[PDB]
């Protein structure tokens, strides 16, 4: 069940929706339009308030999905306001996204291998919940994986992103198997610490490194994030194997999200 | 101090040639540098084409005897009876290791990168006043202690750090200044000096992209800092830019670099 929020209840708590960045002490921490995400504090809980701008029934279906969607590995919707803009209230995730932490943004220490494994397993569980409930994320990426106080993975969503998209998704297909492909790219980011796309890099797309390893021009060890001291070759190769299978160009020969969960658990066992 | 050979052999586990990450004593190639512990001191032992070497040994000692400074590595002794050189071990590895956060170590802050820059300059300044040419200034040659004090070491150039005139043969202190400019860009960007799978492959080339106003320095600043303010970053890029003048006579000397770096801290 959701809590009843007034627009003026949220306007007040976001400091009149302060549009200064949070780095300077303001309340705006996202321009992920359509809509703006502000930092707030309601019900003795830090929150992320999404003020939708110029679209109404997406505000509805986003509630329709987040109402039934309550899982340990998803973001949590606290409520909303339909008063005279429209806003949604999410619980704030202090540790930001997996992208920010993989790149060690703002000086945060590198995630360990063990922490990376757990986050991968968590992301799979959240994705599995979406698939079990016949939902397609369509925008699976490290920037959409948020982390809490305990660094547990939380699938979120602020078409898709080209560096993460499957061939069929690039051709218009809408399938859960496209999410499995996107997740495979994410699994490579976790292993390598590299962004999915780097304009000034060879290859420009992280998914291409799969080729250099298959044609034995490179090995997996050459690409492993050096910002780790606890990464053993066995489990790293295990996660790469899973990422390889997810990145099969033929959607029918990719594993389902359930097999991924299984393979990621056998990895740490 | 004079060490007997069997001494150093004992404390390096008989010169274990395996890297330290395997459980060996080898820290660098290639003579080879071994890790050892003797007389309340962790030490880096360098074990060194026959009598051509004996003066290379002496020259190193000759140069390192006169040179005791806060920002240079510390020669502890040697072994005359193979030939070995004993330096004081530096626990935080090189500036290169820490810029790339090797083995999960936390990113160096902007403030700390600045002090390391100043210290390295002071070490180069000391070398130049005593009429020495390093010939190989790189981030791998800048070691760090427990307090992250910059210590200049020497294990021609590397190519990614080399000045154009040095690439053609000229041996001058002005080339060290150029190589230092590349180190400064490393400090700013966190990027390695050369990456063959990168465009541009050479970090010194980003100087062109910026003065061609395609890109700005802010586009290259290391994301792994939260305290880097725009003013001092551009202040340091300015110093790096001047060091990287293709014309050796238009490059500042090491003393002007010191003054410029101190001016940046304010
Ligand atoms: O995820 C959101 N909504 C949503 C919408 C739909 C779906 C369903 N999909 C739609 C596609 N088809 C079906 C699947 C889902 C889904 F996928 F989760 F179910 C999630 C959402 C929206 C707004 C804000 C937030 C939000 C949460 C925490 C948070 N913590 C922050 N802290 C920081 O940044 C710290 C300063 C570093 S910012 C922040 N923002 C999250
Ligand atoms: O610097 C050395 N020799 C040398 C020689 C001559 C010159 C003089 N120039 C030569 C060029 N022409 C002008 C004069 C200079 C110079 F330039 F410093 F003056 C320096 C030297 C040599 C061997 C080993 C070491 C050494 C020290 C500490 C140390 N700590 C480590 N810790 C780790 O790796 C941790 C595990 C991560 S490895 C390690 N290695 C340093
Ligand atoms: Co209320
Ligand atoms: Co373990
Ligand atoms: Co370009
Ligand atoms: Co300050
Ligand atoms: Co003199
Ligand atoms: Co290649």
């Amino acid at each position: 069940r959701f809590h009843s929020f007034s627009f003026y209840e949220l306007k007040n708590v976001t400091n009149n929706f302060d549009e200064r960045p949070i780095s300077v002490g303001g309340n705006k921490m996202g321009e992920g339009g359509f809509g703006v995400v502000y930092k707030g504090y309601v019900n003795n809980t830090t929150v992320a308030v999404k003020k939708l701008a110029a679209l109404k029934q997406q505000f509805d279906q986003e509630i329709k999905v987040m109402a039934k969607c309550q899982h340990e590995n998803l973001v949590e919707l606290l409520g909303f306001s339909s008063d005279g803009d429209l806003c949604l209230v999410y619980v704030y995730m202090p540790n930001g996204s997996l992208l920010d932490r993989l790149s060690c943004l703002d000086g945060t220490p590198p995630l360990s291998w063990h922490m990376r494994c757990k986050i991968a397993q968590g992301a799979a569980n959240g994705i599995n919940f979406l698939h079990e409930n016949h939902h397609i994320h369509r925008d699976i990426k490290s920037a959409n994986i948020l982390l809490d106080e305990a660094f547990t993975a939380k699938i979120s969503d602020f078409v898709g992103t080209t560096a993460y998209m499957a061939p069929e998704a690039l051709r218009g297909e809408i399938t859960p198997k496209s999410d499995i492909y996107s997740f495979g790219v994410v699994l490579l980011e976790i292993i390598t610490g590299l962004p999915a796309v780097d304009e000034h890099r060879e290859p420009q797309l992280l998914l291409d490194i799969k080729e250099e390893i298959e044609d034995e021009e490179k090995t997996i060890e050459d690409y492993i994030d050096k910002k780790m001291n606890d990464a053993d070759s066995t489990s790293v190769e295990a996660m790469y194997s899973v990422a390889s299978q997810c990145l099969h160009e033929k959607k029918n020969k990719r594993p389902d999200i359930k097999k991924v969960q299984q393979l990621l658990q056998e990895m740490t066992a």
